[PDB]
């Protein structure tokens, strides 16, 4: 029958305070013991006698507190309860212990939860709770877009020497803005996907690869909470950051929805943390009026590279990449040209671009009627997206196996395609999320008048119905 | 097996007071310790017969209270927990030496979190600039104005005693954004650091104003006087700047921590804003910020000025635009400088940036020389800098040019009417006073030649 207690401090004379059943007892240590090798924190054994008889290890289960500083000497640590109470303790061995490199064992810095023991002041241990395949040349239509961002991110960290030589800083962030559908992720993977290809280790291809190098997060999960509240896990994505930058394999933080986040103060101090490492920042935003320019000024993210509607080559480019010559094209379609896929899918691109972006009745979309009267009718050419385009396609592809599954002949034909064209622009009519703000504010500017009233024209061939849309 | 106790007081007959466990007593003490030498607050430890028998250290570990009031006799310290709660202690020894003078222990004062003992009541220990105006560009009249309110007084407290004059307190930085107007008062703090005839360097965004991270943010405003007060007992200067008043303007915390350190000139406290409609007057009455000074967006000269620090005789300009001028790198920079800044502030269609509609009917066209600023200037170096590095790795000779300049001037021009985070109410209110009618309808109009869209500006 023996108690236990937690060793305070070491004396040379065997002597060993130990915080037990009380207030801080000076006790004698038994000679099976060494008192050189024993631990601070550690919790010992204590015999009837109040003599140490045995070491032991440290006690894993307690209060839990964060810590706040290290303060002077290293060792004692300044910690914060759940009443914002206060309080130092000092730091055991294996806290303190400087065979800890930089989930898995690791030094103290704020933030971190310690496992403490008020009663003997002591805190014990930390307890952590907390890649793209896409290239440039799987996005279609966007050139400028594509070389506008290698220019701002390839370059500088290529021709760093260069930059140099020039006197001129490589752009810390790039801003992505436009109407949605298109971009903002696959841009996003994109250029850090061709970042981690173009080098591709120099050196022997026989051990090189394309490597991975990529991180995604979004405006969306700030409110969330779930195991912390929103201001914590800023400082903890940027450590993440600085972790992969020194292994040279750097990733991208990327801000999706960035409008929806502008609290903003620290977004600020932590991406300036960054400033003198090559990791870069990479914002997306569907609306760009309430994205505060504070931001926006040169040496946070200095390139804004802005990501437009599809015009008609664009969307033959998307096109072409969502109806590769993989899908069973019709033998119907491919008879009128001689059997070749390649220039029968072509041509099958070509003739659903104009029958989408030729100005006729049936692709009107809605009229905008402006604060000086005037009424000027929109059509689906000027309101294109990928997401449309791809919408369209899938349509398609599901009226093609619908018509297989009726008539048995395989294949996907200009009637399928022009279907779902219409069928996708009534859907559009019928329910136009689509558009935004953004998108008003450039018909404003083009116009040179205000915009007091929105609605929908509909073919009135489809279910679809004429609907009002306000812009505020 | 021995215990331990803190000491409490030290009585002549050699019996000391000793808080140990509970029930505690004052004990008889061993000859072998002096009751002259023990001091209050020390650690002790006594034999089981319930004498000290050795004097220890102090405790090192415990409960973290902030100091309140120094008071009076013996300094007893009135402490308070977060808790909301006031607490008087005792102070021990370390604390009350009269050997600090003003990581280390300097003198006590409030706000200072000491190591407090709850139960003993006794407090052991306290638990805790290279820019100047020449680098500035078209900003002689701002930095002459900042230094006549901030460097003259403190150099010629005489001259201004003999004419009754007391030295403003702060100035206020206000105007359109672009040019910073961090960089001024970085300037005035680093050359009125230089006197001794370092000094001082200190600065602190209003942005942080709700952050919190360590602690409240609510007595912040107090922490950061009292660590600048903490010099200026000293005799160097202090400029507390503040910049982003606009967000600040809760407000009376500030205007309070500012009379509390007028009566103390050696302390500036400066304040940037980039629209100066919302700030209360009140900080700006005489005495808190006296002198009000405008950092306005620069003309053609001062464009000039700044891109003469951007564009400098160390940057490779190429050898073309050298052999046009005899090689003369200065004179060759000059006219390239005095080139880019005549093709900004030209008056052509090209430089258009903005119209604006007014409620009496007008439409009035503005052009990119109205809305020049040092962000402008450096974006737009900086994008020469990016054409000259392309030019070198497809051309392979070096060199920056005239065409990289302007090239880069038009597509910071087109990325601007893209893209009007430039602009802010300031400037319409400067418009629409000069108009001297309402502006209801803004909108970016572009060139027709670039991927920049036309759009309705609508700010507030």
């Amino acid at each position: 029958p023996s108690g236990y207690g937690v060793l305070l401090a070491t004396h040379d004379d065997d002597t060993v305070d130990v915080f037990t059943s009380g207030r801080k007892m000076r006790l004698t240590c038994s000679p099976n013991i060494d008192a050189a090798s024993l631990k601070k924190g550690q919790t010992v054994r204590l015999n009837e006698a109040l003599t140490v008889v045995e070491a032991g290890t440290f006690e894993a289960v307690g209060e839990i507190s964060t810590l706040r500083e290290i303060l002077a000497d290293g060792h004692r640590a300044l910690v914060v309860g759940h009443a914002d109470e206060e309080r130092v303790v000092w730091l055991a061995d294996p806290l303190i212990a400087e065979d800890l490199p930089d989930t898995r064992p690791r030094k103290l810095r704020p933030g971190d939860s310690l496992l403490v023991d008020t009663k003997a002041g002591y805190a014990f241990e930390r307890i952590p709770k907390a890649v793209p395949d896409v290239s440039y040349a799987d996005i279609g239509g966007l050139s400028r877009q594509i070389e506008q961002i290698r220019d701002a991110v390839e370059l500088p960290f290529l021709h760093k020497e260069l930059y140099r030589e020039y006197s001129l800083r490589p752009p810390k962030g790039v801003l992505l803005y436009g109407p949605p559908g298109c971009g903002k992720t696959l841009i996003a993977k994109a250029v850090a996907n061709s970042l981690a290809k173009k080098m591709a280790e120099v050196r022997g291809d026989d051990a090189h690869e394309a490597k991975s190098y990529f991180l995604n997060i979004k405006g969306p999960e700030l409110l969330n909470k779930f195991v912390g509240e929103t201001e914590r896990h800023i400082r903890l994505i940027f450590q993440r950051a600085r972790e992969k930058a020194s292994e040279g394999t750097p990733v991208i933080v990327f801000f999706d929805e960035m409008d929806s986040i502008f609290v903003v103060p620290q977004l600020l101090s932590e991406i300036d943390g960054v400033e003198g490492l090559e990791v870069i920042v990479i914002g997306a935003s569907n609306r760009e009026d309430m994205i505060d320019p504070a931001i926006l000024r040169p040496g946070r993210l200095d390139v804004k590279i802005k990501i437009e509607r599809p015009d008609a080559e664009a969307a033959q480019d998307i096109y072409s990449k969502y109806l590769t010559e993989f899908l069973p094209v019709h033998a119907d379609d491919l008879a009128e040209f001689d059997g070749d896929r390649s220039a029968c899918i072509k041509a099958m691109i070509e003739k659903v671009v104009d029958r989408m972006y030729a100005e006729i009745d049936d692709n009107r979309f809605l009229e905008v009627t402006y604060a000086n009267g005037d009424k000027e009718v929109m059509y689906f050419k000027d309101f294109n997206s990928g997401a449309m385009i791809q919408n369209v396609v899938d349509r398609a592809k599901k009226n093609a196996i619908k018509s297989v599954l009726e008539t048995g002949q395989p294949g996907l034909r200009i009637q399928h395609l022009l279907d779902s064209i219409v069928d996708e622009f009534a859907e559009n009519e019928d329910l136009p999320n689509t558009t935004n703000p953004d998108d008003w504010a450039r018909i404003s500017g083009k116009k040179g008048e205000r915009i007091v009233y929105i609605r929908t024209l509909v073919t009135g061939k489809s279910s679809s119905a004429s609907r009002a849309i306000d812009t505020e």
